[PDB]
This record gives C-alpha cells, structure tokens and sequence, in this order.
C-alpha cells in the first residue's frame, strides 16, 4: 500500500541527515524502522535518552551529559527529540566531525538557552563531562585543567572574560577560530587522550 507510510522517513530529513552523517539512506531508512518499534510516536525522550548512554558507560556515569545534550537539541522544549535529532545528538558526542557545528557546541553550553554563555554555564557542563570519564583519564589531563573548576576558569580567562561577563555567540565563534587552545579547551572530548601534544 505504497503512497501512503506511517513508516517512512521524508526526503528533507533523509538529505539533512546523509549531509551530517556517513550513513547511507538505507542505513538510516532500516535504522529509522526499528526506532519507531521502541519509540512509536516517532519521538524520543529525555529519560529513554539518557538510559541510552547509560547503558553504554559502564564505569563512569554520563547522564547529566546526556541530559545537556538532549536539551540542545530540544527546540521547543518538548523534553522529546524527532528521529533526525536523535541521530544528530548521537553524533555530537563522537567527533566524527571536529569543529562540528560551532552551533552545536554554542547551544550545549548556552544551558539556559538565553543566547549567551555565563561562567556558571560552562562550569555545568565542564562538570557533566567529567562525570563520564574515569580517575584514571583524569590523571592525564594537564594539570592545570584536572578539575571543572579548573577548565572553566581557564577557559573564561581565554575568553578573555570577567566572572560577571556574558560570552555571545560571536565571540564564542571568534575565539575558538582565533585561538585553537580556546577549540580544543571547549571541545572538551579527550577521553582517555590528552591532545594538545
């Protein structure tokens, strides 16, 4: 009964999709038909997200991250992301794509989502990551970034900011173009490894 599928994906969101990722439409089309079985709506949840991820880090506990994440993504502020933004979600954490949509890593940090970046946001977010890595990863990291309070302190004073100051997202995109230790600090994603070499 083609010309009519509750189970199809759409060709906007299939492009958008194969343009952000290295899946092929029938992998996304196959991967789509099993995600509608758990997820009928065709919406995915903050809670069954963050299950996800906790499932998958077996030592540390990467919910919080999760939880920023998902609300990066989630526009309307559903507490639910569509197919599409699941996937792309999905991405955000494992490179596979550095310098990955500055937009993307603007939205996490902006926690509030008033369109600017505060210290205390980075700080959150700075703390949610390191509850994903181990002691053991953390005995790797410069000494002078080994703790949340650490990396957001640094990385306020590259961008060049006073603790009561606002970062817009102009400068946001500046300084991390301008500086790559400004990059590599925000892009905080050295689990196990220590970059910077």
């Amino acid at each position: 009964m083609g010309n009519s599928k509750s189970g199809a994906l759409s060709k906007e969101i299939l492009e958008e999709l194969q343009l952000n990722t290295k899946f092929s439409e029938e992998e996304l089309c196959s991967w789509y038909q099993s995600f509608l079985k758990d997820c009928p709506t065709g919406r995915i949840t903050q809670q069954q997200f963050q299950s996800i991820y906790a499932k998958f880090f077996p030592d540390t506990d990467p919910k919080a991250y999760a939880q920023h994440v998902f609300r990066s993504f989630d526009s309307n502020l559903d507490g639910t992301l569509d197919f599409k933004e699941y996937v792309i979600a999905l991405h955000m954490t494992t490179a596979g794509k550095t310098n990955q949509k500055l937009e993307w890593a603007f939205s996490l940090y902006d926690v509030d989502g008033n369109g600017t970046i505060s210290k205390n946001e980075v700080l959150e977010i700075v703390m949610a990551i390191f509850k994903m890595i181990t002691p053991e990863d953390v005995k790797l990291l410069p000494d002078d970034e080994n703790t949340p309070e650490k990396r957001a302190e640094k990385i306020w004073k590259y961008f060049g900011k006073n603790d009561d100051d606002k970062l817009t997202e102009k400068e946001f995109i500046e300084g991390t173009l301008a500086n790559k230790e400004i990059l590599r600090l925000i892009q905080f994603e050295p689990q196990k490894v220590k970059e910077k070499m």
